[PDB]
């Protein structure tokens, strides 16, 4: 935590125009080689906006730093001793929280990845992955994005609802379960999880995709969970009734957008395995890594086929 | 924690069928009814094997049992019995199984460990080697009306031996050794051989019905009552996850095989099992919160009994 501005233990939009989003300031406008971003490979709301940024196809126009998977008595740091692992590339910082104390010192609150972080005005646009990955869609068309639309008018009511059942439930609902205080917590929690689960191996079989034969963000939000749901949340945070790989539906959907053109080398499981499971003192105090379980994502799905 | 001097922070006598001792300890303790008794755990692999051995050889007459609290936490295991099927201390309603081994050894140091095979004859303990413990089961009754059976036949014992040694070091111990390791590279190197094992079990099991063949022994029953903690406990728990039992054809039906033979399932108590690991091993699980599980239903039928 960050409590006016120093340590213990941002809503603006980037747009076509510079015009302001819908919350925060203006003057963010969309062009090359002055937006950032800021992410550990291990956190699936920093994920989202990896995946957004190889899908719209903004490599050319966002770089990227990789904080250390560790998040110590310091949080996230930039210590680059880890593969892939990248330090600040900008101002080479030892601590996130410091790129955070830059954009307004007497910040309060918590100092999280992703941070979309703009080079010019040396500021925060947005540490909200749900909005990034909105900006990412459409900002940058103009300049030369790859098309697709992954929150087009039309499925919006549907996306909507959709996040907001899957954020509580198995975003989040991980979380719940593997941080609950008591027994009964847990066990609400987790019962939620597997519910959520079956709803969504019965969508998986009507479609390709949550909302129908379209892929929206709405599957990439579920996505980043479920990437990372046998090799770490089954285990560490005990939702290990079944694995997702015993679901036909979930699995094929998984490997399905693993599978897409540039989409694996944004998974790092190194850095996944190593975050979670020495990070969370608290619930792993030998802070040891399960080997964990067996799976192969390289194995053809055939969902474009079905579907 | 331990026993230091008698004080709270190695038990070989042979059960035999004339009362001659065997090959450590002292003798005198021939097989008769109404004299012996055994403590246990209904969590704890190894004293889960003479639960079983007392019912494949009909012992029930012969020994009858305590079943200690599975929560065992400052004071070691106890006998409180707010837990079902935790019995209490139902000869001397003691506090604790540690005052067991001080009666036995008013100054006794060591560990204070379940099973412990008691004569009530004269408040002592023959055994708390639960290996030892079904070999005097397999045969000293015999005479006296034990049902027949011997899982560790002359002919076999070479087979058997080299099976229990092998499993001991690398899966009913390993799945400890993985568990508690103190580092990654201990972790890694003890759940590397837990896997390895069980694919060559899997090899085994996929030949014949039972390790050694068509008979089963008590490396069968050693193995089994690892593999029924496999998937409750020891593959969260103990960090074991690259498999499931369930995921193994031919092991999965051998455990579903024993299950279902008559008398077996009534010795297995998943409450005791998973409440004991998950909430007693504070160092690994601090929390102390149990797991919903991994799926499994062992009464599926399994066609182990016809396939060979
Ligand atoms: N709403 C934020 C959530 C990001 C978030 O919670 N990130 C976690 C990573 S799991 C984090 O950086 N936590 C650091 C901390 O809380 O100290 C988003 O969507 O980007
Ligand atoms: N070699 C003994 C060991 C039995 C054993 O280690 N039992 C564990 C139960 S899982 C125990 O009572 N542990 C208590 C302790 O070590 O403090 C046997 O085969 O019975």
């Amino acid at each position: 935590q960050l409590i006016d501005g120093v340590w213990h233990d941002f809503r603006n939009w980037l747009t076509a125009d510079g015009a302001p989003g819908p919350t925060g300031t203006g003057g963010f406008i969309a062009e090359k080689d002055r937006y950032h971003l800021y992410v550990s490979l291990a956190c699936p709301w920093a994920h989202r906006t990896l995946i957004m940024r190889k899908l719209k196809g903004l490599e050319p126009f966002i770089s990227v730093s990789v904080v250390n998977p560790l998040m110590l008595e310091n949080g996230w740091t930039f210590d680059d001793s880890f593969p892939g692992a990248t330090g600040d590339t900008l101002y080479q910082n030892e601590f996130l929280y410091q790129l955070y104390l830059h954009a307004d010192p007497h910040y309060s609150g918590r100092v999280t990845v992703p941070v979309l972080w703009d080079k010019k005005n040396h500021t925060i646009v947005s540490n909200e992955s749900a909005e990034i990955i909105r900006m990412f869609n459409t900002a940058f068309d103009a300049l030369g994005a790859k098309a697709g639309d992954y929150y087009p008018p039309a499925l919006q009511t549907k996306i909507d609802e959709l996040n907001g059942w899957i954020y509580d439930t198995v975003n989040n609902g991980v979380y719940k379960a593997g941080f609950a205080t008591s027994q009964e917590a847990y066990d609400e929690a987790v019962a939620k999880v597997f519910e959520s689960l079956a709803r969504l191996e019965q969508i998986l079989g009507q479609h390709r995709y949550l909302t129908g034969n379209q892929l929206t963000e709405a599957d990439i939000r579920l996505w980043t969970t479920l990437v990372r749901f046998d090799p770490v949340y089954v285990t560490h945070f005990k939702c290990d009734k079944h694995r997702i790989s015993d679901y036909l539906n979930l699995y094929g959907f998984l490997r399905d957008i693993y599978q897409m053109p540039g989409i694996a080398e944004t998974v790092n499981f190194d850095h996944i395995r190593n975050h979670y499971f020495r990070s969370h003192k608290t619930i792993n105090p030998t802070g040891i890594i399960s080997i964990g379980p067996w799976q192969d994502l390289d194995e053809p799905h055939g969902r474009d086929v079905r579907f």
